[PDB]
């Protein structure tokens, strides 16, 4: 929000306006990072990003503590060298390298279209990258008449949309990513679970509105009450609720399940690519910004 709206007080006490990136700025198949960049706490164009600059500002904006994006910062540069052929150092060169396919961006995410989703044909691709509404209103009807949810809803959500993914991707295409995406599990529990309820770091439970404003506006629900975490969430909250997601019991079974996808997943780990394996061709879509309606700058 503007610096003199006082809207992030007393937690965040230097704040900056939302602008919506432009056609040529870059963005991330990642809501986080949206958000941080349309705020300019990394740049708003969305290039040449340093590790500092991205724990400055999950942690005075965010709430979010280095701790949390350690193995997130490692596997981005993994990818940048990955994407573009030679090292990044330590200026990531976009957001956008980071949807590159069966890599740090995964299949069966809550509000992407997969990058062979639905495609006729084995060499098409489509946009895997931007906030898609219709995807990420099939993570919401699992919790539909809902105003929050807990660790065994999460689990049926992200079963649901392993089943439509698995389901719908171009056959062999679809593949299961449960230890990285099971930690942005985590991380939706670690931002906008209701730090409001009396038992929250030990039963957090997601508030919807928040959830659905953070993704569908990739800027932050301080209208609705929310604020970033204080003191800023650590790793530990984020891979306990990501365990307690996929050891919650499942009381809904989807059909079209990949194969052990019911149980507890691997740690996450660091990314590593061949060399002799070229990318994908990243989508070149514009990046998406909230339109129904356009976002002020307090907003
Ligand atoms: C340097 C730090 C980070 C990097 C490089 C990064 C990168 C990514 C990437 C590549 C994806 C796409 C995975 C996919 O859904 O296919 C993603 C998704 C996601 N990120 Fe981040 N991330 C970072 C930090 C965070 C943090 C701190 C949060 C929240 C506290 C967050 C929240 C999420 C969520 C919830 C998704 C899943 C979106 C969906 O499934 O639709 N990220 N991130
Ligand atoms: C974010 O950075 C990535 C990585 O640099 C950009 O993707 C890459 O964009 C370049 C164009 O600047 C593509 O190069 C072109 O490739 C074709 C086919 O190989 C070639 O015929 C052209 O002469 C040219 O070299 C490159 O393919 C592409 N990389 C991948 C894996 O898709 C991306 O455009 C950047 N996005 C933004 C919004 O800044
Ligand atoms: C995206 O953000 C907009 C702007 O903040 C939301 O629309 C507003 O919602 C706030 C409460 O958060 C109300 O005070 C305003 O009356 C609304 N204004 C307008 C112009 O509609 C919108 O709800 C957000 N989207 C989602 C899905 O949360
Ligand atoms: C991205 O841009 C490429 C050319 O630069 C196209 O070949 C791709 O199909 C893809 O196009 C999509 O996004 C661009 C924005 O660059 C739109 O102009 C297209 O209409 C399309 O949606
Ligand atoms: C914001 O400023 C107030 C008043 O000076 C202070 O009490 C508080 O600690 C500040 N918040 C942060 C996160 O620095
Ligand atoms: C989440 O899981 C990690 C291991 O992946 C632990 O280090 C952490 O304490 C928490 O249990
Ligand atoms: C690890 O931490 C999470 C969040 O604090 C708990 O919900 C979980 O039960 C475990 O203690
Ligand atoms: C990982 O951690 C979670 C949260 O404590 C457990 O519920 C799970 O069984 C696994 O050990
Ligand atoms: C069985 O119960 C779980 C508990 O949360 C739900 O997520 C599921 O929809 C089913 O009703
Ligand atoms: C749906 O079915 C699966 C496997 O049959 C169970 O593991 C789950 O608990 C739910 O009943
Ligand atoms: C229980 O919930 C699962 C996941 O949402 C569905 O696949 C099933 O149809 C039932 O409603
Ligand atoms: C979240 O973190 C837990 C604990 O490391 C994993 O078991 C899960 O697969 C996901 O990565
Ligand atoms: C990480 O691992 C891959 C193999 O999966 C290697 O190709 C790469 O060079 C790095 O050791
Ligand atoms: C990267 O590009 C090579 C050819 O240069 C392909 O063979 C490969 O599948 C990938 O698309
Ligand atoms: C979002 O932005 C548009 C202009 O692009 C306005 O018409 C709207 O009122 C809101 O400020
Ligand atoms: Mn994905």
């Amino acid at each position: 929000q503007e610096p003199g709206s006082g809207i992030g007080y007393p937690y965040d006490n230097n704040t900056l306006p939302y602008v919506a990136p432009g056609p040529t700025d870059s963005r991330a198949p990642c809501p986080a990072l949206n958000a941080l960049a349309n705020h300019g706490y990394i740049p708003h164009d969305g290039r040449a990003i340093s590790r500092e600059t991205l724990q400055n500002a999950f942690l005075n904006h965010m709430g979010i503590a280095n701790s949390v994006i350690e193995l997130a910062l490692t596997n981005a540069f993994v990818v940048c060298e990955y994407v573009t052929g030679s090292d990044c150092g330590d200026s990531l060169v976009n957001l956008t390298l980071l949807a590159e396919p069966h890599a740090f961006e995964h299949d069966h995410s809550f509000s992407r279209k997969d990058y062979k989703q639905g495609v006729a044909n084995s060499n098409d691709f489509i946009d895997n990258r931007n906030f898609d509404a219709e995807t990420f209103q099939t993570s919401l009807d699992v919790v539909a008449g809902k105003t929050h949810f807990d660790y065994a809803d999460m689990n049926e959500i992200r079963l649901q949309r392993e089943s439509l993914s698995n389901e719908l991707d171009f056959p062999g295409w679809f593949t299961e990513s449960k230890p990285i995406q099971n930690v942005e599990s985590g991380f939706i529990f670690a931002l906008v679970s209701d730090f409001n309820l009396p038992d929250n770091d030990e039963n957090p439970l997601v508030r919807i509105d928040w959830w659905k404003y953070w993704f569908t506006n990739e800027s932050f629900p301080y209208h609705l009450g929310w604020h970033p975490p204080s003191p800023a969430r650590e790793i530990e909250f984020v891979t306990s609720a990501s365990s307690a997601v996929l050891a919650a019991s499942v009381t809904s079974t989807p059909s079209s399940l990949p194969s052990g996808a019911i149980g507890p997943g691997a740690e996450a780990v660091p990314l590593s690519f061949a060399s002799t394996m070229t990318p994908f061709l990243l989508a070149t879509n514009a990046p998406y910004y909230a339109q129904d309606p356009t976002l002020g700058p307090n907003d």
